[PDB]
C-alpha cells in the first residue's frame, strides 16, 4: 500500500505538494489565473527542476490548457513548507530553491503527518 | 456583498504607482485569523518606505476589514516588497525585491516601463486587538 490514487476530497494524510500556478504566454499575458492542485509525495524523493516542470504540466491537465507544454519556469520559484515545531512551540518555515540538482524531500514526521509543500509560480506555456 | 471591501476605492485600475498590501493576520500560537484582502495605497517615487511606515500601512489595510480594531504586533522579518514589470528594452519580465528595514529604501521610478507599477507586500503579521 503506497500513497493514494485519484487523491482525496478531504485533506491529504501524507506529505503533499501544493501547486499554485499562473500560466502566461511568451509575452506575459495571463492565460490561467492561480490554479491549485495537490500531488502526494514521498519523503526521500529528490525534487529537481525538471520534475517540478512535469508536475506543473500535469497540474495544467485539469484546465483548458491540458494540451499546452511548460516552456519556462519562473527562476525565482521556491518550495516552502510551514509547520509548527513541537519542540520549540513556534512556527517554522523552510525554503528549498528549484535547481537542476534539486533537493531531497525531508521527513517532518516528528512535527506533522501531512505537511504541505508549497509551490507558487508563474510559468510560460505554449500549445504542444 | 455582506462586507464590500472598497468604500469608495477606485473602480478603475490605478493611474500611478501604488502599494498593494496582501497580508495574512495570525495570532502568536500560529493560527490564521484573517485572510488576505486586497488593498491599494498610492505612493510616489522618491518616497522612503521604512519598516515603521510599512507597519502603519498594514494596520490601515486592516481597517478595511472586520479586524479594523487590531494593531500590528510583529511583521514577518522575512517580508519584502516586490515589484514585477516588463522591461521595454531587454524584452523580459523582471522582478525587484526590497527588504523591509529600519533605514528603509527609496521608491524607484519605473514609469519608463509602466505607468502604474504595483509594489506588492505579501506576508504574515502577528496582530492583537487594541
Amino acid at each position: 500500500y503506497k500513497k493514494g490514487d485519484d487523491a482525496s476530497y478531504f485533506e491529504p494524510t501524507g506529505p503533499y505538494l501544493m501547486v499554485n500556478v499562473t500560466g502566461v504566454d511568451g509575452k506575459g499575458n495571463e492565460l490561467l489565473s492561480p490554479h491549485y492542485v495537490e500531488f502526494p509525495i514521498k519523503p526521500g524523493t529528490t525534487l529537481t527542476k525538471e520534475k517540478i516542470e512535469y508536475y506543473v504540466e500535469w497540474a495544467l491537465d485539469a484546465t483548458a490548457y491540458k494540451e499546452f507544454r511548460v516552456v519556462e519556469l519562473d527562476p525565482s520559484a521556491k518550495i516552502e513548507v510551514t509547520y509548527y515545531d513541537k519542540n520549540k512551540k513556534k512556527e517554522e518555515t523552510k525554503s528549498f530553491p528549484i535547481t537542476e540538482k534539486g533537493f531531497v524531500v525531508p521527513d517532518l514526521s516528528e512535527h506533522i503527518k501531512n505537511p504541505g509543500f508549497n509551490l507558487i509560480t508563474k510559468v510560460v506555456i505554449e500549445k504542444k
